């Protein structure tokens, strides 16, 4: 539901309503404390399932604008391949 | 699976009808790297589901006894809670 407080409202390409969702590629076990770290800095929360490759990503359950641009512009920092959701 | 040459499955604590899964209980995330690399080595593979306080836990995917029983021994010597489906 809707907790209020927390307005953003950022000039820039910030587009409104969409599902506020990020999912990751399948990235190394190793950045993924720090990813977590991050997850639970937002309070965005994720789901990481690990591949049997090695590698695991995360599917974030939906959070704020603020919260969502933070984590993708992380992974962006990152250079992982994420989608938008 | 059916691979051949797979000749691994020394004795362990077999009990009948299981369902050869083993969950942890919410653990540290700095720790996660290693065991994501021990459920790689040992080919169990499991899902991570990281909670709003900033932990993490693992649900391994079935696999055999000799795998598994490695892997709660190891979660045994990182003190971590966990259950042997």
């Amino acid at each position: 539901g809707s907790i209020q407080k927390v307005k953003n409202g950022n000039v820039a390409t910030t587009s409104p309503t969409k599902q506020n969702i990020i999912q990751s590629g399948a990235f190394s076990p190793y950045e993924t404390p720090d990813v977590m770290g991050a997850l639970t800095s937002l309070k965005m929360t994720a789901d990481f399932i690990l591949q049997s490759d090695g590698l695991t990503y995360f599917i974030s359950k939906p959070t704020s604008d603020a919260q969502l641009k933070a984590m993708k512009e992380y992974l962006d920092r990152k250079g992982w391949w994420y989608e938008v959701k």
